[PDB]
């Protein structure tokens, strides 16, 4: 995350995991 956040793109697949493929 510098202006864009690419940091913030990186926890939507954080989100996707916690959500179908949660171990």
């Amino acid at each position: 995350f510098e202006d864009l956040p690419n940091f913030g793109h990186i926890q939507v697949k954080v989100f996707n995991h916690g959500e179908h493929i949660h171990h």
